[PDB]
């Protein structure tokens, strides 16, 4: 029984959508191959109740759903069943603009108006290159995108899968850019719970990275990939964690599950886990290269 | 996999609504009482499409669904399983203003924005007289009422279980409504292959029903009780529904069938106006019987007519 109770209502309406969606998708036989209109689709469903479910709903609200058929696709082709989708939405409510589905398997980011045009310009591009990859990539999965109306106001969100893992604790993380600029966690952002060490830090932190050639393989197609699409402002996204800081096991991962973890070389100093992927790619040609520059050098 | 098929964008929309009222009612707990505000909501859905999933639905309609809390319960009140309900309606298109589902479990009736409203204001004493009578009544079982929209077109429909049985053909059916003025089946209507006999009809034709002494007592207790409700209630124009049900017949037609390549027992449970001919009758029948069109010479001379009248049509 799916009270769709959240800390905030909007979370119970995009709980309520991603619901519904999928079953309605569910009763929508899958193509045997997508259409151009299925790149200019969408769905749109207006709610509007009076003294009735409106005990975690609100009573009026809209819910869109841009492009079904592709997102549909796109999930099948990340390896994610849709009624896994959908339970990790709604069975409880997403967590803490960027949230997590409650067991952390996904992420949905809040997005603008024009990020939701600029993956329209980019879908079926970016499609054709998940087909001839065979999902084998470090670009964002996404899983879907949706318009959210709450008491007037509109909200974008876009539904990705985790960089990080959904299980294990997290132990530092970075946001690398590979500039030839300034870059530094700020002095707000260096007293958090868990700090976002954005690119100079990494370098004045020493820290290295262990093990090794079919990630290079992939990253420099995909940067290649978004150049080409004259795509900037991407950042690559590094978390560490550490075995020994410490039923399941340290350092035990589900490696069908957390698609971007890697295990370290018995030479490094410390037992750890790496997880890596390209992240913001919603907005040129050098770019890409210093960017490739910088992680060039992050490996040994 | 549900396409909702129809043979008329409504009725895919009507297959659609049910199903999505339903499925969104499993979310929604089952209230120890019904409180006050239940009978005045509603549910409302609006749904634009652009070039996705438009196969069998319409891109753009509309649906809402009356008091849903209070039918659901009422669907209970009737032993009526909700999921029964939905697969009913949606397994299949309903056919042929009236409509059947496919299975023939329930009716479904166009109705007007008056007969919504007269719906709306009886159904705090429909519930309750449902209640204290638990479920036996003549009366409709009322099960549904929405309103769709397609093509900026409104169109009301109100869902009710048969009258008539499920399986077992009707040979026969009359439409009463106690009046002294001549009711009489058309020329045209006494030509369709099942017309709907009147009034007069029956009596020219000296139909009786052997119903036997239980089930005929049964039958006037609920009829005097549910008059009276109507009564109280200023309420006219409705009519008793009998079919006939020839066994003797069904068994030579259903052999028919067969011989192109229980008998006469039928479960109360489901046909729940159904009964049997006395164990010492003619023929081997099957009637059903029941009162319909409740949504609208005073009434209490109304009631009275109609009792005298229904009083006779059986022995
Ligand atoms: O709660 C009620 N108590 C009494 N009477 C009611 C109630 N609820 C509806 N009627 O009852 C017909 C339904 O029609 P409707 O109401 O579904 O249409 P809406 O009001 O949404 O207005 P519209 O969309 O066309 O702008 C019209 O006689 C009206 O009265
Ligand atoms: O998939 C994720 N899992 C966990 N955290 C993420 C994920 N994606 C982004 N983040 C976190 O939120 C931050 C925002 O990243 P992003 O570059 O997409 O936003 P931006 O448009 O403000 O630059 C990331 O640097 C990181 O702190
Ligand atoms: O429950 C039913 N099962 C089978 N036929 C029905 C049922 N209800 C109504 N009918 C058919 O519809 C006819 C008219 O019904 P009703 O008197 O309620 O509508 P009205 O407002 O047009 O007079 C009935 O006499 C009968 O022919």
């Amino acid at each position: 029984v799916k009270l769709f109770r959240a800390s905030e209502p909007i979370l119970s309406v995009l709980m309520w959508g991603v619901n519904h969606t999928i079953n309605e998708l569910s009763n929508v036989p899958v193509p045997v191959m997508l259409m151009p209109d299925d790149f200019k689709a969408y769905s749109k469903i207006k709610v509007d109740n009076h003294l009735f479910n409106k005990e975690n709903l609100p009573s009026r609200f809209k819910f869109k759903e841009y492009c079904p058929m592709v997102f549909r696709n796109l999930r099948e082709r990340f390896g994610i069943d849709d009624q896994d989708y959908q339970n990790s939405v709604t069975r409880s409510a997403p967590i803490n603009r960027f949230l997590t589905t409650y067991d952390r398997r996904f992420v949905i980011k809040t997005v603008s108006s024009e990020d939701v045009a600029e993956m329209h310009n980019i879908l079926k591009k970016y499609h054709q290159f998940i087909v001839e990859c065979h999902g084998n990539t470090l670009l964002p999965q996404f899983l879907g995108m949706y318009r959210l109306t709450v008491d007037g106001v509109e909200t974008y969100m876009v539904v990705t899968r985790n960089v990080l893992s959904h299980r294990l604790t997290v132990h530092r993380k970075y946001d690398l850019k590979g500039s030839t600029v300034a870059r530094e966690a700020s002095d707000k952002e260096k007293a958090k719970d868990l700090p976002t060490f954005k690119d100079n830090d990494f370098l004045n932190e020493g820290q290295k990275l262990h093990v090794k050639k079919n990630f290079l393989e992939k990253l420099k197609r995909d940067v290649e990939f978004l150049a080409q699409l004259k795509i900037m402002d991407y950042s690559l996204l590094v978390g560490i964690h550490d075995v020994d800081r410490a039923f399941f096991g340290p350092g035990e991962f589900d490696p069908s599950v957390d698609v971007y973890a890697m295990k370290s070389h018995e030479s490094s100093p410390k037992k750890e886990v790496y997880f890596m992927a390209i992240i913001d790619i919603l907005t040129p040609e050098q770019y890409s290269k210093r960017f490739n520059e910088f992680m060039s050098n992050i490996l040994t």
